[PDB]
């Protein structure tokens, strides 16, 4: 572990930070409420859901949803979420060495399968066995209210928490996932790759710091670098498995559109 390794992995663990607004140490003493006796607001029911999107009336009545059904209401702002954190992500693969000089074609190809990967990745850092933080640590939607809601919507969010269980076990920390999202977005296996020897170049470089710094910051850990290999498989599954639900829903659901910029993520995708 040379010093120009750990100066990659703050570099990268800072853009991580300045880039995404809800991390795991701030979700983790949200959820822990040893920091504050003002706990999120809980959202069980659709009661609760009502009450809180009292708060967000206009953006509603504006994206003409206000009458829609619950489950429609919900990803339709689920999907703001992943519109935010693609840009969020752009901006943080500017601080990966070498992707700001690789084919523009190719930036977008590789932001196109791993943005998803990712998304599911840090997702786990706001959940639990019982639910999920919303609004920036400021709400709590609860697992079995997301469970309750009518098919095909309660299948939406299920396979994420069994995910964020498993991965939440490995006690990664925000350094540990910086580069872990970081290796996501540079996986050369991406297909309609022009240059695949630019970004092998570029993810040996990223892979190597993960393997080193999960060694140093995780030594009990033998093989924690292979399970999170096994983690990035289990993540292109998961994603793989999502785009054919968003898929299925959009074509039998009249009330649930696509946000553009997702559209084209998931067009020609798998
Ligand atoms: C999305 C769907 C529903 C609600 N709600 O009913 O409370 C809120 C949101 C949402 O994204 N809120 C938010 C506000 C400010 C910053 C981030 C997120
Ligand atoms: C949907 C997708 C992603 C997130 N997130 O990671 O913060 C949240 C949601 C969501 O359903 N937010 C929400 C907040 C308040 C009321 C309803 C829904
Ligand atoms: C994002 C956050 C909140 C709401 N809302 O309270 O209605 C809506 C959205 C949103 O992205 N709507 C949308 C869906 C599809 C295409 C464009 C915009």
């Amino acid at each position: 572990m040379t010093a120009d390794l750990k100066s990659l992995a703050k570099r990268i663990y800072e853009a991580y930070l300045k880039n995404f607004n809800m991390n795991k140490v701030k979700a983790r003493v949200i959820l822990s409420g040893k920091a504050s006796n003002n706990p999120p607001f809980v959202i069980h029911d659709m009661e609760t859901l009502c009450m809180a999107e009292k708060t967000l009336v206009a953006k509603l009545v504006a994206n003409g949803i206000q009458n829609k059904e619950a489950e429609v209401r919900i990803f339709h702002c689920c999907q703001c979420t992943s519109v935010e954190t693609v840009t969020e992500l752009t901006e943080f693969a500017k601080a990966i060495p070498g992707f700001a000089n690789l084919d523009l074609n190719d930036q977008v190809t590789l932001l196109k399968y791993g943005v998803y990967e990712a998304i599911f990745a840090m997702l786990s850092s706001v959940m639990n066995k019982d639910g999920m933080l919303v609004a920036y640590g400021n709400g709590f939607i609860t697992r079995e209210f997301l469970k309750s809601l009518r098919k095909p919507f309660c299948d939406i969010m299920e396979p994420k928490f069994d995910f964020a269980m498993k991965f939440n076990a490995l006690e990664l920390d925000d350094s540990d996932i910086s580069l872990f999202v970081a290796a996501i977005i540079c996986c050369g296996d991406r297909p309609g790759l022009l240059n695949v020897g630019h970004i092998e170049k570029m993810q040996e470089g990223i892979v190597h710091v993960l393997r080193l710094h999960l060694q140093s910051n995780h030594p009990d850990d033998i093989f924690l670098f292979p399970k999170l290999l096994q983690k990035m498989a289990d993540l292109r599954q998961l994603v793989t498995e999502h785009a054919q639900l968003v898929q299925i829903i959009k074509k039998t659901e009249s009330d649930a559109a696509l946000h553009p910029l997702l559209q084209e993520i998931y067009r020609d995708m798998y």
